[PDB]
């Protein structure tokens, strides 16, 4: 109907001319430049997604493309970034405090141009976070984004993945821009540990898990720099007020000793081969 109809719009009806599969809903790499589409088979939160990336490009932000669609279903294409996702380079490789800074760098620089934007994430994590050969990281996934005004500047909806959500959202209190800050502290510690905390336990443990203890603690605190034990606390803070920003944490000293991006293509081809390992 009326809805159906914005998005039948915003569509576009020229020339149309695999990653396979697929959540919500499949994903495929075709040819029509290497590119990456998604096909959903048919809402506000579709229109949403597109409008969001197509009025807020940026280079720290993978790249939409172009939208079609058949009878229903239908057709994102956007650009493809070569390196894969951050999960299979923390889920395979150990990256040092240089490496572990450049992309803290690149992922604040990207909600800095958000969060300026009146724009929320809401769904940070590392596979949420996609590399090119040259080491670039952009941030994917705007499905939960949620758009903030000067009249409405807080949300109450319980939206993200557990173990990356704010205690502030899963206590259903009113929340910020400050909630890519906390998610991007628990990425962090994906790139120390692995994962993130209570990985191990269902969703609605950890969720419960997190209202409690608040801010997690890390396995082996020893092994990081005070510098970066500071960086942390700055993300993962209970107070919204004392809890870092974008452009605040963007100044941090954690930063300074970010290597070049280059240092991260490495890592991509570890995590490449790795992945190769768990099929064979
Ligand atoms: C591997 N490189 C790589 N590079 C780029 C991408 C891009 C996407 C990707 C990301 C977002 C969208 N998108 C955009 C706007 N509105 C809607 C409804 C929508 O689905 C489409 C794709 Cl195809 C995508 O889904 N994947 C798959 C993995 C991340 N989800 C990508 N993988």
């Amino acid at each position: 109907e009326e809805i159906l109809e914005k998005l039948r719009s915003i569509v576009s009806v020229g020339d149309p001319k695999k990653i396979g599969q697929g959540a919500s809903g499949t994903v495929y790499t075709a040819m029509d430049q290497e590119v990456a589409i998604k096909q959903m088979n048919l809402k506000e939160l579709i229109i949403n997604e597109i409008l969001v990336m197509r009025e807020n490009k940026n280079p720290n932000i993978v790249n939409y493309l172009d939208s079609y669609l058949v009878g229903d279903e239908l057709w994102v294409v956007m650009e493809y970034l070569a390196g894969g996702s951050l999960t299979d380079v923390v889920t395979e490789t150990c990256m040092d405090e240089g490496q572990i800074a450049a992309v803290c760098r690149e992922c604040l620089q990207a909600l800095e141009f958000l969060h300026s934007n009146q724009v929320i994430h809401r769904n940070i994590k590392s596979d949420n976070i996609l590399l090119g050969m040259d080491g670039s990281v952009k941030l994917t996934d705007f499905g939960f984004c949620a758009q903030i005004t000067p009249e409405q500047s807080k949300r109450s909806e319980m939206v993200g993945t557990p173990y990356w959500m704010a205690p502030e959202v899963v206590t259903r209190k009113a929340y910020g821009p400050k909630v890519d800050i906390w998610s991007l502290g628990i990425m962090a510690i994906e790139m120390i540990e692995g994962e993130p905390p209570y990985l191990n336990e269902n969703p609605l443990r950890a969720l419960y898990l997190i209202a409690t203890n608040g801010t997690p603690e890390l396995q082996n605190p020893e092994k990081l720099s005070a510098i970066f034990r500071d960086f942390l606390n700055r993300c993962l803070e209970m107070d919204v007020e004392k809890r870092g920003s974008a452009k605040e944490l963007l100044q941090h000293q954690f930063l300074k000793i970010a290597k070049p991006l280059s240092s991260l293509t490495p890592l991509i081809a570890a995590a490449k081969e790795a992945t190769k390992n768990n099929h064979g």
